[PDB]
RNA sequence: UACCUGGUUGAUCCUGCCAGUAGUCAUAUGCUUGUCUCAAAGAUUAAGCCAUGCAUGUGUAAGUAUGAACAAAUUCAGACUGU
C-alpha cells in the first residue's frame, strides 16, 4: 500500500499527527501527498484549470509537452496549486494533482467589520505577485459576493473565501502568472502581523520531539 | 455597483496596441412583428423657401340704440327702460 519514507509521513500513517495544523504550526515540509490524503483527502476537490502546450526545437522539429495546472480544495481554508510538464496529458495531469496536494496552504479569513459568524473575507489588504502579474484582494462587506476574474474566482472559491474585492495589473493573459499570484495572495493572509497577535508565543514541543522515541525505531 | 478573453514566438516572460465582451431617455438602417399599458417624433444638413386653411378677440342690471330689426303691450298715452 503505501510506505512513509518521512517522519511525518510515519506519524501520519500511525495517527500520531491528525489535524493538519500540527505540520502547520511548526512549518515542516511535507513530502509525500498520502499525508494530504490521510488527513484532509475526504473533503478536498480538484480541478484542471488549463493544459498548455510548450515546445522545444530540436534538430529533427519541435519536441511538444504539455503543462497541466490544477487546484485543489476543501472550500473550508485550504488550498494548493500544482503544475506539472509532461510528455502525455494525463501524466501531467495526474502530477499536477499529487503536486497540487502537496502544497495546500492554511488560508486565514477575517470580518469586514463586525465579527458575528464564520469569516467570509480576507483578513486585511494582501498584495501577491508572479512574473508581472499583480493581483490585490480587498475586505468586502458581507453579500458583495467575489468580483474577480474566472481564475482568481475559482482560487477563492476552492479556498472558501464568500466575498471578496480584487484587482489585477500585467499580463493576466499569463495564466500561470495569474494562478500563481492569487496562491502567493492567498498564502500571505497568514503572515500579516495584526494586534491579535500581539500576544506572546507559547511554544509547544514539535511533533519530532514529542514522538521521538516512538520514531527512534 | 472594485472581474477580463483572442492576436507578435518553434516555445517563454514582457511592453503595447488591435479585436472581442457589456451600456446609451442614441441616431440611422435591415429583417421580423399576434395582444395590453406607456410614449419620443423635420433638433442635427438649410435661423433654407413657402401654395392653402386655421392660430385674438372681447358685453354686464350697471358707457352709447329710433336698424326704416324681432316680440309683447298701449285705445290712448307715451323720452327710454323686452330682446
Ligand atoms: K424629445
Ligand atoms: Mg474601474
Ligand atoms: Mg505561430
Amino acid at each position: 500500500k503505501w510506505v512513509p519514507v518521512t517522519k511525518l509521513g510515519r506519524l501520519v500513517k500511525d495517527n500520531k499527527i491528525r489535524s493538519l495544523e500540527q505540520i502547520y504550526l511548526h512549518s515542516l515540509p511535507i513530502k509525500e501527498f498520502q499525508i494530504i490524503d490521510t488527513l484532509i483527502g475526504p473533503s478536498l476537490k480538484d480541478e484542471v484549470m488549463k493544459i498548455m502546450p510548450v515546445q522545444k526545437q530540436t534538430r529533427a522539429g519541435q519536441r511538444t509537452r504539455f503543462k497541466a495546472f490544477v487546484v485543489v480544495g476543501d472550500g473550508n481554508g485550504h488550498v494548493g496549486l500544482g503544475v506539472k510538464c509532461s510528455k502525455e496529458v494525463a501524466t501531467a495531469i495526474r502530477g499536477a494533482i499529487i503536486l497540487a496536494k502537496l502544497s495546500v496552504i492554511p488560508v486565514r479569513r477575517g470580518y469586514w467589520g463586525n465579527k458575528i459568524g464564520k469569516p467570509h473575507t480576507v483578513p486585511c489588504k494582501v498584495t501577491g505577485k508572479c512574473g508581472s502579474v499583480t493581483v490585490r484582494m480587498v475586505p468586502a462587506p458581507r453579500g458583495a459576493g467575489i468580483v474577480a476574474a474566472r481564475v482568481p474566482k475559482k482560487v477563492l472559491q476552492f479556498a472558501g473565501i464568500e466575498d471578496v474585492f480584487t484587482s489585477s495589473r500585467g499580463s493576466t493573459k499569463t495564466l500561470g502568472n495569474f494562478v500563481k499570484a492569487t496562491f502567493d495572495c492567498l498564502m500571505k493572509t497568514y503572515g500579516f502581523l495584526t494586534p491579535d497577535f500581539w500576544k506572546e508565543t507559547r511554544f509547544t514541543k514539535s511533533p519530532f520531539q514529542e514522538y521521538a522515541d516512538i520514531l527512534s525505531k
